[PDB]
C-alpha cells in the first residue's frame, strides 16, 4: 500500500497568507514600513494583465501595498531602464517586477540586469540566480521553486540523500529547483528533451519534478513506488488546467503528489508576496 | 583503444590559436588585452602561480600587471583598489589571487569586482549568467577548460548521461551547467549521496572534482566512460588524481592523466576570458 498524500498548495497557500499576514501587522506596527511592490506592465497583453491582476489581489490579502505602471506598448528598452532606475532608488519601493514578455523591441535579459539585485522580487537578476547557487543569504530566490522547496518542507519531505530527478530544464524553474534541491542535499538529476531513456531516469527518483508544459506527460510506468511527485505544469487544455503529470494513473502509485489545478500554482504568488516581505526587511536592516 | 585527453598539448595548441586571435584583434583594433593580478602577502605557492599567470599572458601577447600588498591588508583597502581597477579602462581583466590571508572575507572581494571584469568568473552574476546562458558571461576557467578538453577531443555531449562527484563552487556545481547548457542530462553527486556507485557505473561521462586522492576506483567507473579528474593532490611526495588511473585506464573510452590533464587547461582558459573581457568592453 502506498501513502497517496495530497500535497495541497491551495490550503498550504492560504495558511502561509494568514501566517505572512500578521508577520506584516507586526513589521508595520514596529516600523511604520508596509512592504510595496511595484509591477511594471508594458503594453496590453490579456493574459499579463490577468497575471498582475491576480498579484495586486494577493497582496492585498495580506496587507502589502502594490502599485502597477502602465507603459505603453512604444516603450522603449531606454525608457524602461530610465523608470527601473527611479525605482532603485525610491526608498518606498521595496520590489520591482516586470510582467514578460515584453515587446519585441526590448531584451527582457537587459531590464532585468538594471533592477537591483534587492529590489528583484522575481528572483531573476543573475546576483539572485548566482548567490541560490552559491548559497548565500542575500538571495531572492525565484517563487515557483522556492514553492515547490516550501511544500517539500511543509510536508516533512526528506531531501539529504533523497535522489532527486528534475525533469526539464528552464531558467524559470528547473535550473533553479535543480540547485535549491543540491543545497538541500539531495542527489540531483537535470532531464530535458535531449534526454534519451528518460524513464530510466524517472523511475528511480525519490523526489519528482515535473516542468515541462506537456500535458499528462509523465505516466504511470515513469514513476517509483513510493515517490514525491510535484507537477509544476499549468496547461490550458479546452478550458481546463491539467498539469504535465497523468494523475488519475500516478496518485495510486506514490507517497504524495500535488494536484494540478490546487498544487504549485497558488506556492507562486504565495512566494513572491513572502519575497516581497524579504526586500522590505533587509532593505531596512 | 584508449585516448589520453592531454592537457598539456592541448594547451600549447590553444594558447597558438590564441596568440593569432589576439594579434588579428590588436591589427584591427589597436587593443591589446590587459590583466591585473592582485596577491596579498607571501604565500609561496600563490606567488608561483601568479607567475605561472604572468607566463601565459606574455607567451599570447596578452598584458599582464602584478599588484603585491603585504599580508595585513584590510578588506576596505583592498575594495579600495578593486573599485580603481574597475573603473581604469586600461584595465579589461582583473584577478584577485586565493587563498586570502584569513581576514579578509574573500566573497565580499569577489562581489566587488565588475562582473564584466571577473575573469575568474565567480562573481554572483557570472555565475547566474552561465546558467541564464548570457553571452556576457565569464566562465570560471577550471569548468570552462573541462568543456573545453571534451569538444577537442570531439566527446559527444547531446544526449550523453554525465555525472559529476563533488558539487563544489568552484568546480562541480558550474561545470554541471555547462553541461547541461550543452545537452547532456546531469547528474550532481557529493558526499550525502547515497550508493554513489549506482550513478557513477552508469555515466557516459564522469567528472570527478572530490580532492581525495584515488577514489574513484574500476568498479565506480562505466566501461567505455570519458573520465574527467579534476584532482590535485598532494601526497606521499607526488601529485595524484581524484582517479585511480592505473586502476580504470584499461576499461574506460578516454582520460585525463594526472598531472598533466585539467591542471594546465585552468591557465590557458584565464587567457581566453581576458581575451573575452578586452572585446566585450569594446
Amino acid at each position: 500500500s502506498n501513502a497517496m498524500i495530497l500535497i495541497d498548495g491551495k490550503s498550504l497557500s492560504k495558511d502561509l497568507k494568514e501566517r505572512l499576514a500578521t508577520q506584516v501587522q507586526e513589521y508595520k506596527h514596529h516600523t511604520a514600513i508596509t512592504p510595496k511592490l511595484v509591477a511594471i506592465i508594458v503594453g496590453n497583453d490579456p493574459a499579463s494583465k490577468t497575471y498582475v491582476a491576480s498579484k495586486e489581489k494577493a497582496c492585498a490579502q495580506v496587507g502589502i501595498d502594490s502599485q502597477v505602471i502602465t507603459l505603453p506598448e512604444h516603450t522603449t528598452e531606454s525608457e524602461l531602464l530610465e523608470l527601473i532606475d527611479q525605482l532603485n532608488n525610491d526608498s518606498s519601493v521595496h520590489a520591482i517586477l516586470v510582467q514578460l514578455p515584453l515587446p519585441a523591441h526590448i531584451n527582457k535579459n537587459n531590464v532585468i540586469y538594471s533592477i537591483k539585485p534587492e529590489k528583484d522580487v522575481d528572483g531573476f537578476h543573475p546576483t539572485n540566480v548566482g548567490r541560490l547557487q552559491l548559497r548565500d543569504k542575500k538571495c531572492l530566490e525565484s517563487c515557483t521553486p522556492k514553492g515547490i522547496m516550501t511544500m517539500l518542507r511543509e510536508y516533512g519531505i526528506k531531501t539529504e540523500g533523497a535522489y532527486a530527478v528534475v525533469v526539464g530544464a528552464s531558467n524559470v524553474v528547473g535550473k533553479p529547483v535543480s540547485q535549491l534541491l543540491l543545497n538541500a542535499k539531495a542527489t540531483v538529476t537535470t532531464c530535458h528533451r535531449f534526454t534519451t531513456d528518460l524513464k530510466s531516469h524517472t523511475t528511480k527518483a525519490d523526489i519528482l519534478i515535473v516542468a515541462v508544459g506537456k500535458p499528462n506527460f509523465i505516466t504511470a510506468d515513469m514513476v517509483k513506488e513510493g515517490a514525491v511527485v510535484i507537477d509544476v505544469g499549468i496547461n490550458h487544455v479546452d478550458g481546463k488546467i491539467v498539469g504535465d503529470v497523468d494523475f488519475a494513473a500516478v496518485k495510486d502509485k506514490v507517497a504524495a503528489i500535488t494536484p494540478v489545478p490546487g498544487g504549485v500554482g497558488p506556492m507562486t504568488i504565495t512566494e513572491l508576496l513572502y519575497n516581497t516581505f524579504q526586500c522590505a526587511q533587509e532593505l531596512n536592516r
